[PDB]
């Protein structure tokens, strides 16, 4: 099946999923000198206070941690968007070295991982629907860099040995996803895709300018999972990011500067 090695990897998902080479594929490079300032682009608007976590999951191309979506209780609205999209869930994606790892790049620099909080605009009813439509999701894109622990990190972290190899899941309420944002929301958005298979186009891309910083003792935790199932042979879940694609007929819109 697909996933991120050398007969399976990125170059490889055009052959099941053709849209791989598609008019609005993610993610891309932001060229941060080309992108519009839009002095109409209005604050993003995330509304997590009564966010509802209640599972973390590996499933064998990242870990995944699922949210209570079927009401209003975390939201992301406003910015570009004109409808009110739910959280779903949120995962990263991450490098073998600190040097990698980030799925956006910024002037062609890659960071160390990078967070996609996803969310589902609820005038469709479910993620399933929702994906289904060119305005169907909504992902907010965080990079990491590292230097300073990220504290609002650490319950993630902490967890990670519970669910090491593919299909293992643990209990995990009461996280607050506040913690993994940084000080600011300036970001660029664009439209784009889902970055794995089935690879849809059906997501409005929201990426902070701002990173936030985690230690390398955190980072280091998530080269630790595993791609592979229990007690099948061991292969480290590092660099699962897909390359940044070609920004074809698209312009990358600045909320800032
Ligand atoms: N970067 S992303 O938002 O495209 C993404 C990933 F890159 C992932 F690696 C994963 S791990 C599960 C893969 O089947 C994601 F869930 C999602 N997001 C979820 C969003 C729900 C969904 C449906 C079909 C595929 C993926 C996803
Ligand atoms: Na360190
Ligand atoms: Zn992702």
């Amino acid at each position: 099946h697909w996933g991120y090695g050398k007969h399976n990897g990125p170059e490889h998902w055009h052959k099941d999923f053709p849209i791989a080479k598609g008019e609005r594929q993610s993610p891309v490079d932001i060229d941060t000198h080309t992108a519009k300032y839009d002095p109409s682009l209005k604050p993003l608007s995330v509304s997590y206070d009564q966010a509802t976590s209640l599972r973390i999951l590996n499933n064998g191309h990242a870990f995944n941690v699922e949210f209570d979506d079927s009401q209003d209780k975390a939201v992301l609205k406003g910015g570009p968007l004109d409808g009110t999209y739910r959280l779903i869930q949120f995962h990263f994606h991450w490098g073998s070295l600190d040097g990698q790892g980030s799925e956006h790049t910024v002037d062609k620099k890659k960071y160390a991982a990078e967070l996609h909080l996803v969310h589902w605009n609820t005038k469709y009813g479910d993620f399933g629907k929702a994906v289904q439509q060119p305005d169907g999701l909504a992902v907010l894109g965080i990079f990491l860099k590292v230097g300073s622990a990220k504290p609002g990190l650490q319950k993630v972290v902490d967890v990670l040995d519970s669910i090491k190899t593919k299909g293992k899941s643990a209990d995990f309420t009461n996280f607050d996803p506040r913690g993994l944002l940084p000080e600011s929301l300036d970001y660029w958005t664009y439209p784009g895709s889902l970055t794995v298979p089935p690879l849809l186009e059906c997501v409005t891309w929201i990426v902070l300018k701002e990173p936030i910083s985690v230690s390398s003792e955190q980072v280091l935790k998530f080269r630790k999972l595993n791609f592979n199932g229990e007690g099948e042979p061991e292969e480290l879940m590092v660099d699962n990011w897909r390359p940044a694609q070609p920004l074809k007929n698209r312009q990358i819109k600045a909320s800032f500067k």
